[PDB]
């Protein structure tokens, strides 16, 4: 074979949405200096034990000659690193070995120039002959979630790859990227087993989200893993609903907001609905028709005549939802009457409060909106899902936890996970501060009966680099955000997945 | 003279005071559970020695009366090699014979095809081994409970260290885990798929390093200690003592298993009791507290701190309308702690707990002290402000949210408090024990703490005790101190941690 003995290279690459890793010789995007380091750290590493018993060793990179052309002169050759170029043109080149074509460059490196690994760095001749021909094993991906003007191009990965890996998502203020590994598709000690205490041998879970990722550090994964444990281990249950579902007690997702953007890129998630009703919760309104003329319909069967009438509402007009969330953050305590009435300066205006305690005492212990108005409960059309938050403060970042007594995973908790991030990313820009992380805990966590085909669905899929966040730097009050204010970036999803509602 | 005759493990059960016989037999109830754990350590061949030869067993050793102590219809042990020790038989159905232990292991290791040696008693072998350090590993299980007996478990030499430590189990009868002695002579995908630095500084705080197998619920208590000294952001607070914190954690504790009582200080159980006697009464009178010799809110009750937190013209130990007003009088106006609020405001508790005997698949079961409308009257607003029930297969669980949290000193008492509440609402509901579910928010650590704080996390902790409550107690608002009771309780000794207001 003309490629005998050239097997197993390792691709490194940065490629964007639409394939494009080249324009004008250069990098199509803005310089990513975390990604340069990625490629630097991944390119240069040399096992413990190796670099023990060869300790000048090093690993090869191989380039063709115009990506070695568009590499900064004072950084060749590659520090650390033998570096071979590809050409049939050039015969010399400072610093490096240069050879006529791929076959003959491989087998000379291995016969006759002592090295630790070979690492591929481009451009399209080179990664287009190295999977065209199978040599590649192994790709280190870098996913940007935005296309760029391009005439160099990454060849299509074979379904012979599969990702292994996934880190969190990064992001610049230019775009949102993260870093996988492909890889082809072709235990425990005992004492782990013993010490639990409980049966050695454990029915491995029935579901289980993207079982061919081994690295999972993107924090999608924490949603995903989350849905299989309901579906493998969560009693099946009846609820208010009629609908019966499966449900587990008691979870804590984080998401690092300085990072990236966590809506759900496992199916597409209508970020307009959620933006609309944050801004209804924040304005205090009860008042359903406020959302139906934004064609935002999410709250509408909870304020129709026949759910009202059915609960005891039999005098309140259609849409009035009562002294639900909104209510709460700026009146609580205030008599509801109806959607209708004025309630300036009634009652206590805890959003108002918080945001000026982070202002003037970033410290305080007790920066906590609540939305759990015993006194209330029954006048409201719903007892809030989302009952309870708090603020925290630490090095110039602002953090938030929010209590959700009961979870819909399906269809509320994609949902509650932006909303929050939102609202924090607005109380800490309008308050001076970075961001921090978002805590979400999941008190009865479940999933109906009627979208476990759905979840099944959902939870094969893999996760793209979540998008970024950008709020408009000239707003400084909370009240005077507007929708075209709050702008989500780079959002890649798979499509999306039709979840009928109970009630 | 013991050439060749080291690296035998032991397997033993042991009770507080060291006993591990009595007449002949084991001093204590049966726990089969130990005896599942006896037989899956002892009967274990690793998968690769067992495809290349599939009849291959271990060997277990026993002295002559142990082997007299096991019932016959167990014996010889199924699946192993059975090994007796003795200079009076000289021949035993189904094992093998020697006259003394070196002979024994030389014998087997050279010409009685085996994977393992494992030293099963009595004390006369376990003190040959230990004496003459053939041992380099000891599974043992510990019970937390004294015993009368006649035969004893040698002292573990201090060459040994604890490297696994099992949950905590229990019976009706006894607290106990397992636990690893031995002696104490990351691929870079996983770095580079963080994202972050490839070299990363060890924490500089580890609770209990050398346990390497961390099973015990403790070790959540103990690695967040660790993580907010490692990792938390010092910072000024209402105190003015500063503090080191981090934010956001979640803790869980099996209550059907055993009660979280911290094992590495002594914690003030009793305390903790009459504190929660006090919430359910619904008392806001500190008097109330002080008459019972508990003293956690005195200083928030008294005039030099209601006066200078603007409470003037409130008496001393009026603490105001605080955790126990809000679960029994949600949304009743306060006057003062001599005040009748007898069918005032919406009683939480009494709610809840009928709803979860009328239907418990209902998703507000929440008691919360968190009432905007009233945080100004409080002498502090409470740090437990929101909790929440859950029934699943016949088991409650519960949900707490902790606001701030002290984890020096407020904290012990917190995980204590939910755990004995929820034992108590599940009895009065008829139901099982489910889980604690303990939610932390601002986690801190004051810097007067940090001494104490550096000597409990090095501590190994013991098994958890035990909670009992008195069966005939129907209605949660009839127990009593005397109905509350926890067994086996094994702790290290009390550490003082001082007050920051
Ligand atoms: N984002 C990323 O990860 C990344 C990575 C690499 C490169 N890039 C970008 O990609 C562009 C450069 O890549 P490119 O594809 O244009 O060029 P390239 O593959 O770097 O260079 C092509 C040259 O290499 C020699 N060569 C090697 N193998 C060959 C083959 N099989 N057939 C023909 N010639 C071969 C030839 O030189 P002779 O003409 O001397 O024979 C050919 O002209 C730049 O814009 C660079 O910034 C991006
Ligand atoms: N909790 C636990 O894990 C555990 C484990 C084991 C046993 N136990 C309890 O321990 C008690 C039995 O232990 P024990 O200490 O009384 O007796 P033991 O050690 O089991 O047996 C003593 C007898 O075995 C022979 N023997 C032991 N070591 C020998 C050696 N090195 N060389 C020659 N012979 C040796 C001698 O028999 P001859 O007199 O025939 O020479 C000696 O009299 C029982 O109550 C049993 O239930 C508890
Ligand atoms: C993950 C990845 N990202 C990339 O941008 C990338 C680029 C190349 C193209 N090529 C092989 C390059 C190597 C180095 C370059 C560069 O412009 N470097 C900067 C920073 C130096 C460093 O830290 O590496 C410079 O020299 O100024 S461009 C090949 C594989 C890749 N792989
Ligand atoms: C059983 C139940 N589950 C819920 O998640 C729920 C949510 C709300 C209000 N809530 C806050 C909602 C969030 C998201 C929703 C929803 O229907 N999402 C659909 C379509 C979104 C759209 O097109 O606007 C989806 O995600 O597929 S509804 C009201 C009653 C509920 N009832
Ligand atoms: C961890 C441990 N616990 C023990 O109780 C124990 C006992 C011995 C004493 N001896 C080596 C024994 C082996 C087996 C026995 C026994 O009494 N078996 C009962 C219980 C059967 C079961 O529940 O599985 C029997 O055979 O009926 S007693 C040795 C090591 C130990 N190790
Ligand atoms: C800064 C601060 N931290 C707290 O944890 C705290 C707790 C209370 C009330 N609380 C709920 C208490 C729980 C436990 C306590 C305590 O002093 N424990 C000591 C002594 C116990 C005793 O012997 O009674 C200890 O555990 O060492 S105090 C009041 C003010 C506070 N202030
Ligand atoms: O923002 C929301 C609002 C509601 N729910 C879900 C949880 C339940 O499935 C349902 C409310 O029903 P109850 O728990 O109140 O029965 O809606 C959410 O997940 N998020
Ligand atoms: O049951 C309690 C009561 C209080 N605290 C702690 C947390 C804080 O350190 C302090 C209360 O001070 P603020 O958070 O309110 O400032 O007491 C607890 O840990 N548990
Ligand atoms: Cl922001
Ligand atoms: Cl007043």
């Amino acid at each position: 074979n003309s490629y005998e003995g050239c097997g197993d290279l390792t691709i490194f690459v940065a490629v964007a949405l639409n394939k494009v890793i080249g324009h004008k010789n250069q990098i199509p995007w803005p310089h990513i200096t975390h990604d340069f380091r990625f490629l630097r750290n991944g390119t240069t590493y040399i096992p413990p034990e190796v670099l023990s018993k060869n300790p000048d060793i090093q690993n090869v990179v191989i380039f063709g000659r115009k990506t070695y052309e568009s590499i900064p002169k004072a950084s060749l050759p590659l520090k650390n690193r033998i570096n071979v170029i590809l050409s049939r043109t050039v015969k010399e080149v400072p610093g490096c070995l240069v050879y006529e074509d791929l076959s003959t460059a491989i087998r000379d490196l291995r016969a006759n120039v002592p090295h630790n690994k070979i690492f591929i760095l481009g451009g399209s001749f080179l990664y287009k002959e190295v999977l065209d021909n199978g040599l590649c094993d192994k790709i280190y991906l870098t996913r940007l979630n935005k296309e760029y003007p391009g005439d160099t191009y990454f060849p299509d990965i074979p379904d012979t790859f599969e990702i292994t890996a996934i880190s969190p998502t990064f992001s610049t203020d230019f775009v949102s990227y993260d870093f996988v590994i492909y890889e082809r598709k072709d235990d425990p000690p005992f004492d782990q087993l013993l010490m639990t205490g409980t049966d050695i041998s454990v029915p491995k879970p029935k579901y289980v989200a993207c079982p061919g990722v081994r690295i999972r550090n993107h924090e999608e994964f924490q949603y995903l893993d989350i849905l299989a444990d309901v579906l493998s281990h969560g009693v099946l249950k009846p609820n208010r609903t009629g609908t019966d579902a499966y449900s587990k007690f008691g979870y804590q997702m984080r998401f690092d907001l300085s990072r990236s953007f966590p809506l759900l890129t496992t199916k597409k998630v209508a970020l307009r609905s959620i933006i609309e009703e944050l801004l209804w919760f924040i304005k205090g309104s009860t008042n359903g028709n406020d959302l139906l003329a934004k064609n935002v319909r999410i709250w509408e069967l909870n304020g129709r005549r026949d759910f009202l009438d059915k609960n005891g509402f039999t005098d309140r007009e259609e849409h009035d939802l009562g002294p639900i969330y909104g209510f709460q953050w700026r009146h609580f305590g205030a008599e509801y009457l109806d959607m209708h009435a004025d309630y300036t300066g009634k009652g206590i205006d805890q959003l108002a409060e918080i945001i000026n305690r982070i202002k003037t005492n970033p410290n305080d212990r007790r920066l906590i909106v609540c939305s759990w108005n015993v006194s209330d409960l029954k006048k409201m059309a719903l007892p809030p899902c989302h009952c309870f938050f708090q603020f925290y403060v630490s090095d110039n970042k602002l953090s938030c936890m929010m209590h959700q007594r009961s979870c819909d995973l399906g269809l509320g908790v994609p949902f509650n996970i932006a909303s929050y991030s939102i609202l924090t990313a607005m109380v800490a820009q309008v308050c001076g501060l970075g961001l921090g992380e978002f805590v979400h805990n999941l008190a009865d966590a479940h999933i109906y009966v009627d979208h476990v085909d759905a979840v099944t669905t959902q939870i094969a899929r893999i996760p793209h680099p979540f998008p970024r966040l950008r709020l408009n730097p000239d707003i400084r009050n909370i009240e005077d955000f507007t929708i075209d204010d709050i702008v989500v970036e780079d959002y890649v999803s798979h499509p999306p997945i039709p979840m009928a509602m109970s009630a």
